[PDB]
Order: C-alpha cells, then structure tokens, then sequence
C-alpha cells in the first residue's frame, strides 16, 4: 500500500518524455505564490499512477520540489529530518572534493527556493508551459536558472553522452516493483520519506515525498574518447575495440548495456537489451576469489562502486541484496548538443554537454552523498580487496581537480594503475524535497 | 538576367521552414573567421534556386548578412552606397520617434557584426547546427544575442501574433515573379543591389545582395484585443463582431486575409485564401470620392499606409503600380509563446511575443525607413485626403511613446479620432547587408 496517487511521478517511474526542463526559481511573494501553488500547480502535478499509464500521461508532465530556503520562504519551519537537505548542496561541496568556484553561480548559494521539472515530447510544448507558469505567478517568482535536457537522438536514445546505455539498474521497491533478475529489492522507506521502514520521523504532511539531489555534470566526451584510444590495453584486434573494452571496464557495462561481469572480453548487444538478463549478476564467480579477481569487472568500475553487490556481503548468487539503504532512484537526462565534427576532429570540447543528474532517496546521507564521498571518492572502497587500493571511480570520482588514480582497469595486470583526468566536471546543483502531491495544495500553500 | 543561384534565398522567397533563429554575432579574429566563412559557411548558404524546389530544401537553411562594422572587421572598406546602413539602425531610431531605452541592449550600438539566419522544421535541428557553427569557428566568433522565431501553430500558421494572415502581399519582381492580380510590379533593382534599374553604384562583389532591415517588434496581444472590445463602434452586430471589424479596419484586412477594401462589412474567408482575388484592389471604387471615402478602408489602415496604391495616383483599376521604388520584400516571422490564459484573463502581457520583422531592399531610405517615417508615422499621409489628418498607422505608427491619433477607423464618422496606445513596441534591431553567395567565399573571405 504505497499511495502512488500521491507520489510525484519522477521519483519512482521517471517522466517518460523525450524532453525535460529544470526551472530553478525564487519566491518573491509567499502569499501570492501559495495561491497559485494550490490553485494552478497542485492539480497538474503528475503522480506515479498518472505517469504509469500511457493513457493518463499529460502533454506536459510537471513535478515540483523545494529547497530548504524555499520551505522557509513559505513559512514551513518543520524539521524534515535531513541535515544535508537543510544546509544545501553548496555547503556540502567540500565532501565531494570540488569547489563551488566551478559551479553555476546560482547554485553556489541558497537563493534557489525550488525547481520545476517539465517533461514533454517537444521543447515547443515545454516553452508554452513555462510561459503559462510565469504569467500565472507573475511577480511572485523569479527564474534564477534553467537547464534543458533530452533523450539523445536515434540509436543513442536512453544512452548518456559518453554513449553508454543508461537507466538499466534501479532499486526495486518491495511491494511496488516487479523485481528483475539481479535487481536489488528494498523497503519503500529507502526512497520515500515516511514509507515502510524509514527510520526518520517526518512531518505527517511530508509522507510520500522524496529528496531530490540535482547535479549538473558536464562530460568531456571528445577527451574521454581520445583517452580511451590513447590508453587502450595492448592486445588485439582493432584499436577502437580495445578502446571500447577499456571504456567498458571503466563503467562496468558495454555501451550496449551488456554488463562486463557477464561478458568480460567482448560486447553482447542482445544481452544488453534484455531486461531479464542484463542485471543478473553479483560480481561473484565460481570459482574465482571475490577479493582478488578483477578479470570480470574491475573493483573501481562505476557501477560496482555505486552498487557493490556481493562486495558488501549477501547472496553470492542473484539477487544480491546488500546495502539496500544506500540505493538511489535515478532520473538523470543528458543535456547539451551532440558532439560536433569540429570537436571530434580536434578531440576537444567547445560546447557544454553532459548529464542533468537527478537522484531520489529518503536520506541524503545514505544515498547520493554517501555514494559520492564514501564509495566513489574513496580510494580504499570497496574494502577487503587485493590489492587494497582500488582507486577512485573513473567516471565520477573526484580529488580536488587532480587526475584520478584508478586501479584494476587493465585486464592483464590488476596492479597496473592509471592516472585519469576528470572527464566529468561538476557545475554543482542543489538538494530539494519533492513533496507528496497533497502537500502542494495542502501544507505548503497554507 | 537575375542570377538566382547567387541570391540568398530569404531575400526573394523566404526560408520555407517552421522555425528560425536569428543569431547575432561579433568577429573576434578576422583571419580565422574568414577561413571558416569560405570553407564552412559559403558552401551551405541556401540560394533562391535551392529553396524554390520542394525536393532541394536543405535540412537546415542558412543565410548570412553583415553590419557595417562587420564588413569593417573583415577588412572590407568599400562603399556599399547606403548611408543608413553605414550608420546602423541605432542612429536611425530618432527618425521613427522611438527611444532606444526599449531596445535590446545589444542592438543599441554597432558591436553586432552580422546575423546568421537558421531555418528548420524543428528547433532541435537548429540547436545542433548552432553548436556545429560555434565549434567550427571557435573563439573567432561570439554570440552577442539571438531571437527564436516560429510559424504559429495549427490554424494560425502563417498568421502573425495579432491573428492576421501574413505574407499575402509582396512586390512582384519583373522577370522573376509572374504577377498576381493587383500585385505591384517592380524592377529587380528595387530589392537586389546592382540589379536592373538600381541607380546606386555598388562594389562589383555586392551585385546580387540586399539590405536586410531587422526589427524585434513586441506585440501586446491581450491589450490589443481589449482595446478592440472597449472601442468597437456601437451597432446591432455582436460585440465580438464589432471588435473584429475595428481590428480589420486597423489592418486593412480581416484575419482570414480578406482585404476590407473588397469586403468592408464582412469577413470572407474564401476570399482571404485566394491569391487570385485577395490582392486585386486599388482602393478606388465607382462612384466614391477617393479623397474622402473611408467606408471601404480607412486612410490610416496599416497596409494602406504601407502600400498606398491609388492614393499615390496611377491606375484606378488593378493593378496599381504607384510607388514601386518604395517596395519591400517581407520575410518576417512571429516570435514568443502563444497568449496564455493568465495574460488573456488579465488583459495584460507578461511574456514577450511579437514579430521578428525582416524587410529586404536595395535602398534602406526607399524601403523600411521610408515606410516607417514618411508614411506610417505621418499624420498627413496619404496626401490630398479630407479630412487632411489621416492620423498614424494604428499598427506600427509611432509618436515618442505617446498614444497615436488615428482617424477614419469608425465607419460612421470618418472625422472621428481615436487615441491609441502603442500595440507594438520596438526593441530595435540593425541594418545588415546580405551579400551574393559568391561574395561569401569570395571577397568577404579574402
Ligand atoms: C556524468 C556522470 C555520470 C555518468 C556518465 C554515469 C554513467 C552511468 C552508467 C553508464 C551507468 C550504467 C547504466 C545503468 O546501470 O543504468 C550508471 C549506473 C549508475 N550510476 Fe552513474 N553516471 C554518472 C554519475 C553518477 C553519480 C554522480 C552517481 C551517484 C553518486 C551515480 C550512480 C549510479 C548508480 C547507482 C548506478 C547504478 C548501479 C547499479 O545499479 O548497479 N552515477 N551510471
Ligand atoms: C509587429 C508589427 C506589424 C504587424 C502586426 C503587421 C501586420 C501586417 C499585416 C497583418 C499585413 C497584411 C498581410 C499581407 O498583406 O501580406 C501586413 C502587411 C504589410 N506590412 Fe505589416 N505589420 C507589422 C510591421 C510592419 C512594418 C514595420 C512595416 C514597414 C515599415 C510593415 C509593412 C507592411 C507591408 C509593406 C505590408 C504589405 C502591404 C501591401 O503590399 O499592400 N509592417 N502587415
Ligand atoms: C540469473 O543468473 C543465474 C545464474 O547466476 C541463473 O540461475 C541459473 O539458471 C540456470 C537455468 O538456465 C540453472 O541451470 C540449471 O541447473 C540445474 C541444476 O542446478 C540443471 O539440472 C539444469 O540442467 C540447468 O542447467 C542454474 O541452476 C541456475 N543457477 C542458480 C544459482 O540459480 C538464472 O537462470 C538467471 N536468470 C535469468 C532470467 O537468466
Ligand atoms: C480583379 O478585379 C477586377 C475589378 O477591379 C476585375 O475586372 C472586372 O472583371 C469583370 C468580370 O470579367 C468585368 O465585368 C469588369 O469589366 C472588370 N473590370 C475591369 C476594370 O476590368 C478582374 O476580373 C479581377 N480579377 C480576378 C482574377 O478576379
Ligand atoms: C585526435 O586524437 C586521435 C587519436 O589520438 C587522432 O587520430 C586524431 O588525429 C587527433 N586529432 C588531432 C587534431 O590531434
Ligand atoms: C603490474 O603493474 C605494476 C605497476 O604498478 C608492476 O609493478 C608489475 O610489474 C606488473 N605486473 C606484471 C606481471 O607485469
Ligand atoms: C478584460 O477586458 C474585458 C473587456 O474590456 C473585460 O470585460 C474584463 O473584465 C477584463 N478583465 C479584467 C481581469 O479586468
Ligand atoms: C464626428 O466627427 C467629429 C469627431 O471629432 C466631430 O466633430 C463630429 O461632430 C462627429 N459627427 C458625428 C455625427 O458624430
Ligand atoms: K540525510
Ligand atoms: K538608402
């Protein structure tokens, strides 16, 4: 009995649209804002139920979430029970070993009172909806910043900007999702505040909400590509295939989405396209030593860093259920143009492109923030490996701008390290709370 | 005669696409810019020939034009024979009785070196093409400003923001256009620099170009609509019907495109859509006194102010050929979102919409500038009327921000004045030269 009628769509199902806009606003007139929040927004906020039926999917799907300062501006002083949310992402940046100096300037503070997520299959429709929202609210709000995002073109649809199939792996909410082979299975309360086994006491009105960690993460695609080529493990055959292999071993999947744990030496596109198979692994293999074998998947690969499965205990055969509480739901969408001829030929980025990163979780210290700082950025995670130093996550791992020392990537010697420049650059973001839909025309507009 | 392979398509035929972007740039590094102008831009500039064939429409249509300062940045010091162009449009603002205070800051100066016009059926395609251009030119080009424009949706396609069908009336170029009934017929040299009967000496490389007068004109649609309702002449017809009549008498056409001169009391949508009938008039009528009769069409109506036809003498029967030299080719396209419910409910604009106005002419002083100052803004034009005070063009007439005095609009009393707020607000623009295509990889790249 998850009340999915009351849970904003993006949290659990995604927006299921081709285009999205992230519209970051300030509140100038609380009393006026509340009237329109309740009269005009509340009724068109799309729920999990609504979005889960192609029939009830609106022309423009709308979610809305508030920052700590946004809640304060609405006179909402209740403790939501999350100190990271409360203090905002800017004050948290040092945890991830970046400086707000590279952030979108409007992220580098707490001026942003909220974000509106618009999703639609054309940008035209999105723009008409922005117009409609702005004229409705009038002077009661100001736009501080916005970021447009879309599913990438054609064959690359649902792939991110480095070209890897994305959205494969999510936590399955016990009692809501039908678990796929290999998929972790977790209490609703890991993602939904006040949900089953959420140990943190919430204001009653906040029950059915989630915390949104937003991140604007630029990707240097041409530079990535060239680095793969330059450091492709010796072997055969073609240089591109060995570059692809190395790419794969960095992420933990081929670009087709085939997990390398199941197919370590060559891509398998059909496997990648198969929901019944492509997540059905734990990192354990009979009979290799889990603590020492990186021949299937490096200890430092992105996905193994972010969901370590058998690395943290639990069943060696699918499905592993370890570290449930550290699950996140991901609704990230690529942003920016495709790589151009000029950028590709010069192996140099000129146009900002990347990932509009969106993670949902009931406890920020358990989810995005934990994954970034305690796992991905942690040279000694996961524990109990030989060699002991795993190095940083080659995708997202940060060290105050320094190139990242990453181990295990080279199939023929797992002691062989690489020094890897950042290919993902954080321009920061903010922590929001995505209230249940009843709070929008309810408590928050009170 | 007219080498249409060498004439940029928008000048004579328009871009024939749903979306346009006007990309205003500066040149930072002329040597490098030239390189890419020749190798990258010239080859993809869309000619009149290419655009006139349904099956050779480019995926993205590109035209390009330069300001005086842009030409200078390219080491082209030749006299194009146009003093208004040389000065730029900021210095001309006084002529139109408008303050630069309302101008896009980037237009109020001569820092803009040119404009790239992109046209496509989606904005996605334009966005990717912008990225391609910016990556190719690198730091040698800089974006100073841009305006996105679009054909209006559904049944308003081809209508401007006030809701009137547009693009019905253009000069027919002798030898190029087969004239329609009523259409003015002009020498090619009225539009194309150095073409037939262009009296002005041009640099040889400039033969086959045109002057592009760009204007960003905001339209206050809700305000316009309200003004019509509040000022509609008393009558037995419905309120909406009498409002529409007033609107049509302001424009000189009904929204369907029907010219009121031919149908003064009723819309006729069959007429509006028929290119054979919908321009076939002179303003003359047996036996009415051309000098005093405003029952068919007010002397002050927009199209009558901008093509006076028989008001400037010549044939009383179609086609009238007066004032050929004061003709402009029009490539304007609406911009901004559709009117929202909030704005409509309130009768108040909050979202900027209007017309991205593009006029082409071989002499700025005979075309746009002439039409704005000598005709539209002149309370005594057209001449020889009774009463003498025609008033201003209700659509575009300007009086230093003051309400415009407009006479003749009320069928029942041709002496009856209305004091009309601006419905259109100039946010300025610039005068550019669109060169022949040969010049783009020729002289301008040299
Ligand atoms: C631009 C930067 C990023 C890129 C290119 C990237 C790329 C990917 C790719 C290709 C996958 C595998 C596809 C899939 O399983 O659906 C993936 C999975 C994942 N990523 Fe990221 N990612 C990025 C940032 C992040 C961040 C910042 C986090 C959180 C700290 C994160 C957490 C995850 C998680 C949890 C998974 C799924 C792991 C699993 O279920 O096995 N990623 N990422
Ligand atoms: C946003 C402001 C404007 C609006 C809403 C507007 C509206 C219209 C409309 C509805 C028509 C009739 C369509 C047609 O005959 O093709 C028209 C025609 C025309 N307009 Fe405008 N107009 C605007 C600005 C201008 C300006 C600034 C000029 C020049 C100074 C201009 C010159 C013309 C001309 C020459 C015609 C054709 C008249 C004829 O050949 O009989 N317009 N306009
Ligand atoms: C997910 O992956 C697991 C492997 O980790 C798959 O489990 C395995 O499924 C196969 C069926 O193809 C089982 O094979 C069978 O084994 C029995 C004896 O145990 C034998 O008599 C049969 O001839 C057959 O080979 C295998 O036992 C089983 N292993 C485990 C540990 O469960 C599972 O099928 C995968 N799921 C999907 C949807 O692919
Ligand atoms: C354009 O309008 C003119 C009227 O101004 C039409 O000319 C008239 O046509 C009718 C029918 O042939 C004749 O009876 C009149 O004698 C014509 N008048 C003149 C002065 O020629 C002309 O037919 C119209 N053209 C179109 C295509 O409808
Ligand atoms: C980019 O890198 C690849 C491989 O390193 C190479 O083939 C290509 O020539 C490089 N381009 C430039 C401009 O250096
Ligand atoms: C593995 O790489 C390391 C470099 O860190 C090196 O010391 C060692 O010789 C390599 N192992 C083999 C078998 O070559
Ligand atoms: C808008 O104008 C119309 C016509 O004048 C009027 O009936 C209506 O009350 C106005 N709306 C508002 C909100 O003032
Ligand atoms: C209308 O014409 C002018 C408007 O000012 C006025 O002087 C005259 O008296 C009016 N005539 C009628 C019949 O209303
Ligand atoms: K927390
Ligand atoms: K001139």
């Amino acid at each position: 009995s998850l009340n999915t009628d009351d849970i904003q769509g993006d949290i659990l199902v995604g927006m299921h649209k081709q285009k999205q806009l992230f519209y970051f606003f300030a509140i100038n007139d609380p009393a006026t804002f509340k009237t329109h929040l309740a009269s005009d927004i509340a009724p068109v906020v799309a729920s999990v139920t609504q979005l889960s039926n192609v029939a009830t999917q609106p022309l423009v799907a709308l979610n809305i979430a508030f920052s700590n300062t946004g809640l304060l501006a609405l006179g909402v002083t209740d403790n939501l029970g999350d100190s990271l949310f409360a203090n905002g992402q800017a004050k948290d940046a040092t945890s991830f070993k970046e400086s707000t100096s590279s952030w979108v300037p409007q992220f580098a503070g707490t001026g942003i009172h909220g974000v509106i997520i618009l999703a639609s299959d054309t940008t035209d429709l999105i723009d008409q909806q922005v117009a409609s929202i702005e004229s409705t609210f009038g002077s009661s709000i100001s736009k501080l910043y916005s970021l447009s995002a879309s599913i990438r073109p054609g064959n690359e649809a649902g792939h991110e900007m480095f070209g890897f199939l994305d959205g494969i792996a999510q936590p399955a909410i016990n009692g809501f999702n039908t678990p796929l082979p290999g998929q972790n299975i977790v209490d609703a309360g890991v993602i939904i505040t006040g949900a089953t086994n959420d140990p943190i006491t919430r204001p009653s009105w906040a029950v059915g909400g989630s915390f949104l960690a937003f991140r604007q993460l630029e990707q240097l695609v041409p530079e990535f590509n060239k680095y793969l080529l330059d450091n492709a493990p010796a072997g055969s055959g073609s240089l591109q295939a060995r570059a692809d292999l190395l790419g794969a071993r960095m992420v933990g999947r081929w670009k087709s989405g085939a997990p390398i744990d199941l197919t370590p030496t060559a891509d398998d596109p059909a496997l990648g396209a198969d929901a019944q198979r492509n997540n059905n692994f734990t990192y354990s293999h009979a009979g290799f030593d889990l603590g020492s074998d990186q021949s299937h998947c490096p200890f430092s690969a992105h996905i193994r860093k972010t969901r370590p499965r058998a690395d943290l205990g639990g069943s060696l055969t699918p499905p592993n259920l370890s570290a449930g509480a550290n699950s996140i739901m991901r609704s990230g969408i690529p942003y920016g143009p495709e790589v151009t001829s000029a950028e590709s030929a010069s192996n140099t980025t000129t146009q900002e492109r990347g990932l509009a990163f969106v993670a949902y979780q009931a406890q920020l210290s358990q989810g995005f923030h934990f994954l970034q700082q305690t796992w991905a950025d942690n040279a000694n995670f996961p524990p109990g490996k030989t060699p002991a130093t795993v190095g940083l996550d080659p995708i997202i791992g940060q060290n105050n701008g320094q190139p990242r020392v990453v181990n295990g990537l080279l199939p023929s010697n797992s002691s062989a390290s690489l020094s890897i420049p950042q290919f993902v650059v954080s321009h920061g973001g903010e922590y929001f709370f995505s209230p249940p839909i009843s709070a929008i025309g309810g408590r928050l507009s009170a």
